[PDB]
This record gives structure tokens, C-alpha cells and sequence, in this order.
């Protein structure tokens, strides 16, 4: 198991633009389009991130290529960000995944919230760390990928994705 596999599980592998858990346009590995209502938009994204005329339809080689793009750029991210970077560099490398797993699922912008969690997290305590990070839209949207998630936090293995 690692970070790829994990998001892999995760995510899926659509190689036609379908909408995601929150109704927006995606394709790939869960790589989000546009937050758009339009097709047409979404579309001229997808041309834009591939470079060439997609008519909505892409290659399992290409949705691998923005997979690594997208999972780059989450960790690039992350060690931009002034309040992650710390959680995430007292982190040992599979609760690392956990954390990009995160992020690559609700955004920065997604993760201001977990301000207690993420406290819980530097202190090391998993249990209350886990029980703090169930209390969320996320895991009451996506119970059953929060859950995985939380019990990578909470034990530090790939139990939940074995
Ligand atoms: C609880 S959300 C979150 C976001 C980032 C990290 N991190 O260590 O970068 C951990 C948890």
C-alpha cells in the first residue's frame, strides 16, 4: 500500500467525465473538473489539462498522468500551508497518506475546519484524534471512506485498505 493505491481505492477509475460525490464534473482518478453546473465547462477543462480535444473521453494512461500531477500537487500543497505543514511533518509516512488523502479529497480550503483534529494529531493521540475527525460533514457524507481514512489516522497501518 501507499499513497497511489490508497487514492486509487478511494477514487475509482472513470475514463469518461461523470460527476462526483458532491455532483461535480470529474474524471480519472477523482480528479475534479470544474465546480461548474456546465458540461461544456467542464469539457474545456478537461482539454485544457490534457492537451488536445478530448470530447469528454480520456486514456487510462492519461488519467494516471493527472493522478501524479494531482497527488504532487496535494503535498506541494500542503507544505505551503502554514497549518498543515507542521501536522504534517511530525507524521510518520503512512498517516503522511492519510493526511493527502485528505486533501486531495476536500481541498486546503476543506481542511480549515479540522483545526482540533489536526492539534489532536501533532499530540499523537489517535483515538481522540479519530473520534474528533468523525464529527464532519466528511464523514457523515462519506462515511465509508472517512472511516478508512480515520482508522489509518488512528492506528498508523493499511488495515483499512487491506
Ligand atoms: C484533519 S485534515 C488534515 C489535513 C492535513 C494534514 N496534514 O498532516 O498535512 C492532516 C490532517
Amino acid at each position: 500500500m501507499n499513497i497511489f493505491e490508497m487514492l486509487r481505492i478511494d477514487e475509482g477509475l472513470r475514463l469518461k467525465i461523470y460527476k462526483d460525490t458532491e455532483g461535480y464534473y470529474t474524471i480519472g482518478i477523482g480528479h475534479l473538473l470544474t465546480k461548474s453546473p456546465s458540461l461544456n465547462a467542464a469539457k474545456s477543462e478537461l482539454d485544457k489539462a490534457i492537451g488536445r480535444n478530448t470530447n469528454g473521453v480520456i486514456t487510462k494512461d492519461e488519467a494516471e498522468k493527472l493522478f501524479n500531477q494531482d497527488v504532487d500537487a496535494a503535498v506541494r500543497g500542503i507544505l505551503r500551508n502554514a497549518k498543515l505543514k507542521p501536522v504534517y511533518d511530525s507524521l510518520d509516512a503512512v498517516r503522511r497518506a492519510a493526511a493527502i488523502n485528505m486533501v486531495f479529497q476536500m481541498g486546503e480550503t476543506g481542511v480549515a475546519g479540522f483545526t482540533n483534529s489536526l492539534r489532536m494529531l501533532q499530540q499523537k493521540r489517535w483515538d481522540e484524534a479519530a473520534v474528533n475527525l468523525a464529527k464532519s460533514r466528511w464523514y457523515n457524507q462519506t462515511p465509508n471512506r472517512a472511516k478508512r481514512v480515520i482508522t489509518t489516522f488512528r492506528t498508523g497501518t493499511w488495515d483499512a485498505y487491506k
